């Protein structure tokens, strides 16, 4: 658990930011170049607040699989002058299962917070507010209304982005290497 | 940081509960026998919600030093049939300074959450909403309106109870062994 935590803290300090869209406040993870990821529910507009600064948005892609199934992620390309530290090496080629994970949240209502959630298993397909969603990962999480965007991590791995739960389990969209390029 | 986290998780699972008084929702730490501690601002009444159950309160003591100075803690004795696991061995005889600490929060709006706050130093005397307060500990904490009751911990040590901050530093009341007995 402790190595997962030490990994998550460093990762978050290097690659995360707090974002505000018109739909609420979220944790954002920068991935490489100018591309970051948000849960789909953040619905970024042409402009966002990133760490309380206005940043333009050049492109947003709502991700679906090869047959149009929802993946519940939005990739966004930011008009900034800095690049993100490339972390594509920490993203897996397929859904990750792990014995001990930590969910990290970085928002003005949850500033730098970390939750041990224990074991992660690949759940795959489910309904999420009625919408058929694929490639979900599941773990223990006495759950909230939103507080989503969290980043799901274990030692040396970035697993996914927290997109919701049922009150007893939490669900993350698997964050796969091939989404990027 | 990681050993601090592993310590805090075990400690919280064994000795903490979520409390609701009429003044809000707080993290509570059970200490031994039937005695727990809350920040002074929780103002427990004759009854509390502990993990969503009504529990009676037999005695509440607002702690002050030998010359009546505020310490910002309330010790409360609960009418329950279980004893708390004794953790007086983890409380220090005097204010603790540490290089790496973790603040742990257990509430229905922050369920099992942990914040690395880095170094803790003994601040001693300060004003806290205008009230002269002693035996404060200080650490890094991009701060909130309440979300106090948090437990401040490092590897093998329970340092204090989070009682407020200024926006850049967070403050905990030192939780001293001799308060108990």
């Amino acid at each position: 658990m402790g190595p997962a935590f030490e990994f998550a803290v460093a990762m978050m300090k290097r690659n995360s930011s707090t974002v505000k869209t018109e739909y609420g406040e979220f944790t954002m993870l920068g991935i490489y170049d100018r591309w970051a990821v948000l849960p789909r529910h953040a619905k970024p507009g042409p402009t966002i607040l990133m760490n309380d600064q206005e940043v333009g948005v050049l492109d947003a892609k709502e991700l679906v699989d090869k047959d149009g199934a929802n993946l519940e992620l939005t990739l966004l390309k930011l008009n900034r002058n800095e690049k993100f530290r490339d972390i594509r090496g920490f993203l897996a080629k397929e859904e990750v299962e792990v014995n001990e994970a930590v969910l990290a949240i970085n928002t003005s209502k949850f500033p730098n917070m970390y939750i041990p959630v224990g074991q992660v298993t690949e759940y795959g397909f489910l309904y999420l507010g009625g919408t058929p969603t694929k490639r979900m990962l599941m773990y223990n999480f006495p759950t909230r209304a939103g507080q989503c965007g969290g980043v799901l991590m274990s030692t040396g791995k970035v697993l996914g982005i927290h997109v919701g739960g049922n009150g007893h389990q939490g669900f993350s969209a698997a964050l796969l290497k091939h989404y990027f390029n």
